[PDB]
């Protein structure tokens, strides 16, 4: 039976995709590209669409558990924040595309402990100023599930010890609440 039964994932995830364009207002520019909830649809999703370091300026990939959009004012996204990993221009061809898949494989992968049922989903930004990627929770005042979430990515992209990353409420970004 392993070898023609597909591999359930722990949840069913909901692709995005965003275009800047300046003709409409920002929700308009979002749009869902599939929804997949086994090992093999995601990959055959993963290797049919553009790498994020090829996407246009100003374009969005992101990734959200089924039923949440990846939108601050989703029910399940207000009251949360995001850990925020920022790239510089020499990071979009050095770590871009490894650390998004990477943040893809900790989200479809359950790979936060009980937390998990924390993250709602995550964000890559392409952006001429420098690219962003985050993961984005559900209650930043729950501070145990925010603390380990962040330093479990933290390892898992390998950033060295000595490199700060921050996590922002989302009510703040429309400063830093905690840092691993």
């Amino acid at each position: 039976p392993e070898h023609y039964i597909k591999h359930p994932l722990q949840n069913r995830w909901a692709l995005w995709f965003f275009k800047n364009d300046k003709s409409k207002t920002w929700q308009a520019n979002l749009r869902l590209i599939s929804k997949f909830d086994t090992v093999e649809d995601f990959w055959a999703l993963y290797n049919h669409i553009q790498l994020s370091s090829n996407l246009m300026p100003g374009c969005d990939y992101s990734l959200f558990k089924d039923g949440i959009e990846p939108m601050w004012e989703d029910e399940k996204n207000k009251r949360g924040g995001r850990w925020l990993i920022t790239l510089n221009k020499q990071q979009r061809r050095s770590d871009l595309d490894r650390f998004w898949l990477e943040t893809l494989l900790c989200l479809i992968g359950e790979s936060f402990d009980d937390y998990s049922d924390d993250v709602c989903g995550a964000v890559v930004n392409v952006r001429a100023k420098g690219d962003k990627i985050a993961i984005w929770t559900t209650e930043c005042e729950n501070r145990d599930a925010v603390t380990h979430i962040g330093r479990v990515y933290k390892e898992r992209l390998g950033l060295p010890p000595k490199i700060v990353i921050g996590y922002q409420s989302h009510a703040d970004t429309a400063k830093n609440r905690f840092v691993v």
